[PDB]
């Protein structure tokens, strides 16, 4: 119930619209918690809530205090949060339950509520900079001795959505105008709809405003510093939304001086909700303790609303800041980092001013970290441009006591625009523009191959195929990248479809020894847990089900138990092929397997500088042999515009089409491709739940990975996993964090040994080590 | 000199010895073998300030053994308390400098104070070294010693009580004086018997150090029980009662 306290919509509205004169709300709030338990889980019963709270109330209760957010915050700090010799740390058993919370409440208030009220052993130096972590004698012990490795780090954003928040709060108008350009889509309004129906950018401002005035007053509280007694004038917390509060008919402003000259950094927050709590150790002013509650549910609904939406002035106003401050989180406490590969993820762009900006920036920060820990000669003090900091860069040596730094751009795929001669054609300008700036960028400074380590494709799967990107990655593959990982979008319409698009990006994307995959939940997910709350029969594309029926076929045309299911697929997906062809003759499963063989051919080699020559590569090797026929049908595939209205078609396919078997086997079919190519898997963390049919982080698919008895299938080929924390789901997160996940439930829901557990997470770490795209 | 003496009197004796001064040999040997074995058996002022710095010193030598790498990395010492401040002062500066001997004569690098003579100094010169596995590591456990029940003083164990929450005091007071020697005091120990005292008088004596920064607690179970389930039953007390975190160590589980 404590969630819903600190993070509910319903409760947020019932109190930032009343004044703070009422001070009996407690029937309100209970009834705003029971209104947010039923939205946010419904699977909960109603008289165990009933019996939750009542237990809440009562154990308020009998502590002597009073039901707002210091109450909550110390129970919560109590049942989670305990001292150990590393300092504050979460219980191993109550490990779990913590990143459930973190999904949903920011830890900063509550870690200050522990300080406060349970402070640490001889009254020692603490600083709160990086997320809690458990403890664990043998994990830290492997850490210390073997760092960790991440295969997957978005560097751009900030660490976590926290300082996010904070810098929400500095910069109000830029964080409101980003806002506003993602409100424009649709999508973004379904998303704001779904967390709050009744949100505008209009109360977007308001309640950045209120929360902001709170921060201030509630700053004066916590300073000691007496009020300035406008506060007679302050009744109804909608007046805090203008900055500026009418008393006496004069125009008070609202900010009061900082001891810190960060006034939104994370020590400041720190101090002050350290400073109000203990002022606030015994009671507290009821008008001044919701403002409090306020300030939380405003803060926790935004960082909701920011974690859903992840997965210009703004990005210039920290530019090397964060990348710094990236590096020396991923760094950590202590004098030897505990991350020792990171492989840096940062979104091109067309601008080859903007793009050199920003790789400057990137390098500078880590020149920055290597240099404040490292303590050497060095040829620029301040290079202020790339040349000289790579000078600078090429003199530290690789010792693994530092972060080591790779950097992987990740193409942006987007919507396909109608007609314009094949389905992606301002996409694949768009695209092929930006490999342009890193081609010519590249061949500018040659030491900047080993800095730019790989290329990425991240966005979704639906909007482009695997096959889009062959030619832009084997023209980049001779520029010298050496990397290519493509992100598999796991919101595939069926499961076989998902298991097709992994074998696609298998057959037709030129990805070498070592390379990576992302995301291949398809191949991991069983057919019994993606069925969870799904409709008897699934839509998709015409497309999409012809590729897959094709796919159905190959795999299963020789399985004695599959025989029924390979030749209803060939069957079908030949008269399908009538349907959206519309051709008169004859065509075999054979013929189309040909035609959907040369889909990684180039759209203008297939009608028919580095990029011309991969243009008669794809051309002649079309020709060389003596079939036309199946290169007509592509040819039609591609630039026929009825083909592309039947393709665009959406057809009924049951839930149940092929058996768990059959799509096992399909899984194990692509498993033993993916081992056999030697591929790895850079596995999402596992606190991360927009799977939606995992109630529980004992049934991830990574488990059965690892090979666990019980969740790994017969017949599975086992493969190399890596760790990418890109999108952890939570709001304070880092790959230790998710490292201590995996160990705890591996120990405690799976009952494996404290050895056991760590050798089979330490593989999973190691492989992103053995895999990892940093130049040797 | 030793070793030169008997390796010279055995090359003058290859061939043949005089038969007085061999049976000489032969009682010194056994007089230093039968004080040998008086002194093991017995251990399970001016002495102690006759060597005091410099058999810390040779204590770390030996550690780390012959060659340019120290054969043992991480090393545990373990003290005998002493109930008198300045006492306690002396012993823990000369263990220190000690240890900052030991790795100045392996480490040639930049020292703040090439005469420390002070606590203070020996830490200022200790925190520039950096973990590298190529020296020894020292923590510093001190060991509580259990002491014989006297008859009375109202619960069985007061006396003995009294000494331990007063040696626990000097090294309490001392650690908040130099917050820095918390990361060199790194455990409690209680080793000398489990007859005289059981686990749980430990109890409050570990809490309260607990949070005083000591941050490990390792106890050790006499193994001198009356019956095998007594020595059973005393580690389950000490797991029970004692308490113990995650990473906690048991001295001598033989029950």
């Amino acid at each position: 119930m404590e969630r819903f306290l600190l993070n509910s919509t319903v409760l947020l509205y019932r109190l930032s619209t009343v004044s703070l004169d009422e001070v009996s709300l407690d029937e309100r709030v209970e009834s705003s918690v029971f209104l947010a338990q039923y939205e946010q889980a419904r699977s909960l019963p109603d008289h165990v809530a009933k019996s939750a709270w009542s237990y809440l109330v009562q154990q308020i209760k009998q502590r002597n205090m009073k039901l707002g957010p210091v109450a909550i915050l110390r129970l919560i700090a109590e049942k989670f949060i305990k001292n150990e010799k590393g300092g504050p740390k979460i219980d191993l058993p109550m490990f779990s339950e913590w990143q459930t919370l973190m999904s949903r409440v920011s830890c900063l208030p509550i870690i200050a509520c522990h300080q406060v009220f349970n402070p640490g052993p001889a009254s020692q130096e603490y600083s709160f900079r990086w997320p809690l972590y458990p403890y664990h004698p043998t994990v830290e012990d492997y850490i210390t001795r073997e760092c960790l490795h991440e295969t997957h780090q978005h560097l751009n954003g900030s660490t976590s959505a926290e300082e996010c928040w904070l810098d929400a709060l500095k910069h109000p108008e830029a964080c409101l105008r980003d806002f506003e350009k993602g409100w424009a889509s649709q999508e973004m309004k379904q998303l704001c709809a779904q967390i709050d129906p009744s949100l505008t950018p209009r109360i977007f401002k308001d309640r950045l405003q209120i929360a902001c005035n709170i921060r201030e007053i509630l700053c004066r509280v916590a300073q000691g510093v007496e009020l300035p007694e406008w506060i007679a004038s302050m009744q109804n917390p909608q007046q805090l939304a203008n900055s500026t509060i009418l008393h006496n008919g004069r125009e008070y402003g609202f900010a009061t001086v900082w001891p810190i000259d960060d006034k939104y950094s994370q020590e400041s927050e720190f101090c002050w909700l350290t400073g109000l709590l203990e002022k606030w150790r015994f009671n507290a002013p009821e008008g001044l303790e919701r403002l409090l509650w306020i300030y939380l549910l405003i803060q926790n609904q935004y960082l909701t609303l920011l974690v859903q939406r992840d997965d210009m002035t703004e990005l210039r106003e920290e530019t090397e800041k964060s990348y710094l401050s990236r590096f020396k989180h991923a760094h950590g406490a202590g004098v030897y980092s505990q991350v020792r590969y990171l492989e840096g993820r940062f979104a091109p762009k067309s601008d080859p001013n903007k793009m050199q900006k920003l790789l400057f920036s990137v390098l500078r920060g880590y020149w920055e970290y290597l240099s404040a820990h490292m303590s050497m000669e060095w040829v620029h003090e301040k290079p202020l441009t790339i040349s000289q900091v790579l000078d600078n860069l090429e003199l530290v040596e690789p010792h693994g006591k530092c972060v080591e730094l790779a950097l992987v751009p990740h193409f942006i795929k987007r919507k396909p625009k109608n007609g314009e001669a094949y389905p992606h054609a301002l996409l694949f300008k768009d695209l092929k523009n930006q490999a342009a700036i890193l081609m010519d960028m590249l061949k500018s400074e040659p030491r900047l191959t080993g800095w730019i380590r790989g290329v990425d494709a991240a966005a979704n799967e639906m909007h482009a195929p695997p096959e889009l990107f062959c030619p832009l990655f084997r023209v980049l593959a001779k520029s010298g990248i050496a990397h290519f990982t493509y992100h598999v979008g796991e919101d595939f319409p069926h499961l076989i479809s998902g298991i097709r698009s992994i074998d696609d990006a298998l057959r037709f994307l030129p990805l070498r020894n070592g390379d990576r995959l992302g995301h291949c939940t398809a191949i991991g997910i069983t057919p019994s847990i993606w069925k969870r709350s799904l409709p008897l029969s699934l839509s998709m594309t015409k497309e999409t089900r012809l590729l897959d029926l094709v796919f159905i076929w190959r795999e299963l045309r020789s399985h004695p138990e599959l025989l029924r299911y390979a030749s209803d697929a060939a069957i079908e997906a030949v008269r399908l092929a009538h349907k959206v062809f519309s051709l008169e003759e004859e065509v075999s499963i054979t013929t189309l397997d040909q035609v959907f063989e040369m889909r990684g051919l180039l759209a203008e080699s297939e009608g028919l500088s580095l990029w011309l020559e991969e243009y008669e590569r794809a051309r002649e090797l079309v020709k060389t042999t003596g079939m036309k026929r199946p290169l007509k049908l592509y040819k039609q595939w591609l630039t026929s515009d009825n083909v592309r209205k039947q393709r665009a078609e959406y057809v009924e396919v049951a839930l149940e089409y092929l058996p768990d078997e059959a799509v096992v086997a399909l899984q194990q079919a692509v498993m033993a491709k993916m081992a056999d190519r030697n591929i790895a898997i850079e596995c999402p963390p596992t606190s991360n739940t927009r799977i939606s049919q995992y109630r529980n982080v004992s049934e991830h698919h990574i488990f059965r990975w690892m090979g666990l008895p019980g969740e790994a299938i017969e017949g599975d080929v086992p493969m190399s996993i890596c760790l990418g924390s890109d999108d952890p789901g939570i709001f304070a997160a880092d790959l230790k964090s998710e490292f201590y996940h995996l160990f705890v439930v591996l120990t405690r829901k799976f009952g494996l040994s404290p050895a056991d557990a760590l050798r089979k997470v330490a593989e999973v770490n190691e492989n992103g080590r053995i895999y990892r795209f940093h130049d040797v």
